[PDB]
């Protein structure tokens, strides 16, 4: 019974976080991708769209399911009855502010984190700059999984 | 007459910013403890509160004080008749940040910048951070002075 | 028919800048800067102003000229028929960000990215820490061209 | 069903390492020790040495066995039956060359790299800083585990 | 008229040097490869094989040529009546240092150097890991072009 | 009463190692400019003549004397009757390695290490490179002391 949990924001999701997904999921029993929405900060997508794009790109995963979580990542991780955390690394990552969080959450809860490096073809990727491209309309399509590019799509008219 | 100033916005101010204090309160004959407030954003503690927590925090350093600065930090320094700041460095520090401001303080004024690195056991600790995981209800007790765990709880109910 | 776009919103111009627009005009037979504004965020200068301060600056470079940009900059780059962007790295630069930047406009356009190191002695100065200085009274006039200290000069009173 | 591969040339193993071991066994249903041999530079301890010190510093972990390994450690990887590596970060590991060989360890292979950052406490302790250390007659008994102690001080006297 | 020296021992040259070349090709009207020759520290080819090898994988590219080094870089660079270094960037490079050497190259002769980040596809190459996998039996052929896998697989049969 | 340790191997020393000591001179009452002798690697300089050159380049700074270490710096600061090592910051420093030492040395004797950022002028100088180019018939001399570019000529005629 070994878990893992791929907490963030995902306002898109990314093929950069879909492969960390297909990661973790290949290395744990049980794989839960947290959504956790900032509630000072609103984004591009609602939770129910970047909930439906998540589970729209891990179809393809058994052991991985989408799950919404309020307050601290280490309180969501310890009720899957987990003790692990997996982040992706990109081109770009504040590597030294996922360490101290990594640092921090292992502190006040006992949680490991594992960090692993995006494949090299989605290491530029990031939901931010995949917005700011598309909505100045650049082609970031393959960048994207595909279910993504239809909604970036419909926000243009 | 050798001193140093240890410069910050202290909101709340942690045991990373009193091992610092007291490595500063070691090896300089004076240490000036300056709490520059930004204009533009408000923080979780009023200036009095900060200062308050400072003091109590700072009480066993007899060569050390606590002072109000405003506008330049380097005008600080000079005012109280120094040529030298201290400052921390931890895990997720933007130390390119750091390294950029200690060349113009030393540029604009001919103050130097003396930096070291924060005990392991408090070197994943931020005011921000701490905030962040305390409004949520985590323990970052042993993380920060008890006055200030004593401020953090009254702020629950 | 070489060339090269400096890409930034020059908030105000720094002789940071200069120096790598001086690389640029040294190494490329036609070197365009381009001025793309924040339609979000609002600085100091308006768009005139950051036109003015750059032509000003750059007076002695025959083969660089001055022009505003608007969306994506492999966009700007591709209408003035030039395939390469030359970035200025300093200290404090984002360099993970920058090449991030990179990686996603070579994706995109097929741009190539050329990245300089700016002189030392202009190695410190930024825009935004500039200003910041300048507007608490600190003497930055060796970090910038005459023109811009001019001009910031006219704000204090 | 689970597994991870923890390599190195642990001359000697510290408490560091010890730390990463325990995260993996804790996380993975089988954690295997790959003790794998340096070019012509060698080192203090010879293989004997470094699997028994390795041994009796892991006996509180039942799930974790160490094997020597001879080429690649994809091909060790492997031959166990496993697709993951699991790494320790500490002050002074060089990144860009993990991230690197994780890179490369994934293309030719197929094999994930997880990273997890050493306790804080042990973040600063290498089997080489160790060895100088303790050769010039300070005291690193905290830093490493007894059995290395033993067998490190039975050198000195 | 433009021109710029991409310098190197390229022992061997791998898909990640000449992503550069074709970089720098397309952007300056001449390109030099220098082959400089490190010191004691031999390698796995000698330097006409390097040669060899360089330009058997740069015959797309007719502005290119190949040259000897043998002081230098700078002294090379403004031989070749030139002024401009161009260097690649890869997982693992040592930044630090390049931009030491950089600014020293500056310094003594007025040369600049642009920095070029690799092909994410080519980023995690390098000769020394290109040929430590090989020697071990791993395929890295995909990484280097065909004259560097010819020779290189004859030293292994 | 105050009092800092200047370590390193000064082989030979630079215009960036003076900047640091005479930081250090001007915020401690008493600098200590430790010579420490580096394994079977020896230099170019032996330990008198570095001895020499770094006297001779500090007459301007009444408050510092030089001697030779043959163990721990640590050892060396204690028996000194000092608890704090100053080290400086350039271009090219490995910032991972001597955050890992100032830990160490922290752990093993509660010794401080202070970090100040070398002037921009002379941060890209290092014993090293500056030996390099020099060799090379390269000019470093405005990098390096007179007393060291003295002994420098005689070398090389
Ligand atoms: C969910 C969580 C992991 C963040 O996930 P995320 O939003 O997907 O993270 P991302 O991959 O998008 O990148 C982090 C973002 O924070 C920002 N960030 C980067 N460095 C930062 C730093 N030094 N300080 C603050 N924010 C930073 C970046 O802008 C980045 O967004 P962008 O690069 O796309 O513009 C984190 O906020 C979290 O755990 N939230 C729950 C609350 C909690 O447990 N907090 C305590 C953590 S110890
Ligand atoms: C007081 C001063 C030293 C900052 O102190 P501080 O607020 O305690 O600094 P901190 O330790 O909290 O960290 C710096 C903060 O700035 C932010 N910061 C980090 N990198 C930054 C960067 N590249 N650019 C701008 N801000 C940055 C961070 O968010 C960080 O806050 P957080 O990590 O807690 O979220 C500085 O603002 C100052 O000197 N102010 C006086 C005005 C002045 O002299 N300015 C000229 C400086 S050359
Ligand atoms: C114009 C452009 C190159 C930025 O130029 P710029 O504003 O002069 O950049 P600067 O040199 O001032 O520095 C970047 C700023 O972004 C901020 N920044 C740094 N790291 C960042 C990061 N990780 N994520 C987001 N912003 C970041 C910094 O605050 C910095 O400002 P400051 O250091 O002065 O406070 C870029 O915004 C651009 O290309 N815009 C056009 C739109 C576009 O093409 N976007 C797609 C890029 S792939
Ligand atoms: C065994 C292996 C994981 C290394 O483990 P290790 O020796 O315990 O690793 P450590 O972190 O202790 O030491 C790494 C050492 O290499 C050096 N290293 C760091 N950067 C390096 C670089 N750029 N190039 C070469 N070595 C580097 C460091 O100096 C460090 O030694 P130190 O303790 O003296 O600092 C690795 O060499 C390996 O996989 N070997 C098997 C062969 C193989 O698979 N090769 C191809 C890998 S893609
Ligand atoms: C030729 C030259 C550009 C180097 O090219 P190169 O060998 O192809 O460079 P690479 O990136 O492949 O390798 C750099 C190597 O040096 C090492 N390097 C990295 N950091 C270093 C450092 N701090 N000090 C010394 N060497 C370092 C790396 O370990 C790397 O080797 P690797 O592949 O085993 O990792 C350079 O040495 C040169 O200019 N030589 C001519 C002489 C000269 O001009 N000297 C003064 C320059 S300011
Ligand atoms: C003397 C001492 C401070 C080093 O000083 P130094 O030689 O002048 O230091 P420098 O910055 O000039 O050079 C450091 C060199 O080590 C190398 N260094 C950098 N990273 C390293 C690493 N990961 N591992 C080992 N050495 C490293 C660099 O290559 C650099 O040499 P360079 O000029 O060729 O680049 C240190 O070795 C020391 O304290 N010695 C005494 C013994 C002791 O106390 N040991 C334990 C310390 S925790």
């Amino acid at each position: 019974m070994t878990g893992a949990v791929c907490p963030g924001s995902f306002d898109p999701v990314t093929l950069g976080h879909v492969d960390i997904f297909e990661r973790a999921a290949a290395q744990f029993d049980e794989v839960v991708v947290a959504i956790l929405v900032n509630p000072a900060k609103t984004g591009m997508f609602d939770l129910d769209e970047r909930i439906a794009m998540v589970k729209e790109s891990t179809t393809h995963l058994p052991n991985l399911r989408v799950q919404v979580g309020h307050g601290l990542v280490v309180d969501f991780v310890r009720s899957c009855g987990m003790t692990a955390i997996v982040k992706g690394l990109r081109t770009g990552t504040d590597f030294e502010y996922e360490l101290q969080m990594a640092q921090m959450n292992k502190h006040i809860a006992g949680v490991d984190t594992f960090f692993v490096a995006t494949a090299p073809r989605y290491s530029f990727v990031s939901s931010s700059l995949a917005k700011e491209v598309a909505m100045l309309g650049g082609d970031v399509s393959e960048l994207l999984p595909e279910p993504v590019n239809r909604r970036l799509r419909d926000r243009l008219n």
